[PDB]
């Protein structure tokens, strides 16, 4: 099984062979050109209601780690912004680099952040996640940039469990994590229509990318980089540089919620 990954032989420029939509019309991520993105006064404020969020578990899937939520009721929800309807939080994960100068998927005027957080939500009108990903308005992913400087106290709970899920296929109980602790002050955002940034690369995402990055410490991101792509008792490949680069914008407009 020579499966997709991020190395020289199985990384982003190889994905099209198995997933031809990789060269499609609405692929993510993209470079966000701040001078070309237009203020859209019709865009609403983003409504992030995470007060009843229920985390269940954390998993290393060999590509990143996913913190999963119970999405069997309208607990943690995203709405307003560019969205019509209600989208439920299912999981969050991050993408990061081998060094602080790279790691984000989206870029801002070609600037790369040290990492990027993705909070993944599905449109409740489609009833389940698997059905949502087959729809052009099926998912809403909230993207949040990470830069290195001061520690984020709301992240440390995640950092401290990574020891227990070092390799691919390991999981641990991860209850009562509050993702409000990962949010920046301002909910100003850019939005555009896009895709999942890993295979199957489905073109089903309304991207909402926050302008304000959060700060995490060097020590926090260092612990991300101690994870492993490989499974237990296999040769060690550190989980670093699990980001797809910017893809062509083609026939698409990036709108800003702010002036
Ligand atoms: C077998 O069960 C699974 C597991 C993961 C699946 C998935 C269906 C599509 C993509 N994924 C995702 O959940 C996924 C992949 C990428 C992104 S991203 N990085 O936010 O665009 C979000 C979500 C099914
Ligand atoms: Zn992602």
């Amino acid at each position: 099984s020579h499966h997709w990954g991020y190395g020289k032989h199985n990384g982003p420029e190889h994905w099209h062979k198995d997933f031809p939509i990789a060269k499609g019309e609405r692929q993510s991520p993209v470079d966000i050109d701040t001078h070309t993105a237009k203020y859209d006064p019709s865009l609403k404020p983003l409504s992030v209601s995470y007060d009843q969020a229920t985390s269940l578990r954390i998993l290393n899937n060999g590509h990143a780690f996913n913190v999963e939520f119970d999405d069997s009721q309208d607990k943690a929800v995203l709405k307003g912004g560019p969205l019509d309807g209600t989208y439920r939080l299912i999981q969050f994960h991050f993408h990061w680099g081998s060094l602080d100068g790279q790691g984000s998927e989206h870029t801002v005027d070609k600037k790369k952040y040290a990492a990027e957080l993705h909070l993944v939500h599905w449109n409740t009108k489609y009833g389940d996640f698997g059905k949502a990903v087959q729809q052009p308005d099926g998912l809403a992913v909230l993207g949040i940039f990470l830069k290195v400087g001061s520690a984020k106290p709301g992240l440390q709970k995640v950092v401290d469990v990574l020891d227990s899920i070092k390799t691919k296929g390991k999981s641990a109980d991860f209850t009562n994590f509050d993702p409000r602790g990962l949010l920046p002050e301002s909910l100003d955002y850019w939005t555009y229509p896009g895709s999942l940034t890993t295979p199957p690369l489905l073109e089903c995402v309304t991207w909402i990318v926050l302008k304000e990055p959060i700060s995490v410490s060097s020590e926090q991101v260092l612990k991300f980089r101690k994870l492993n792509f490989n499974g237990e008792g296999e040769p060690e490949e550190l989980m670093v540089d699990n980001w797809r680069p910017a893809q062509p914008l083609k026939n698409r407009q990036i709108k800003a919620s702010f002036k």
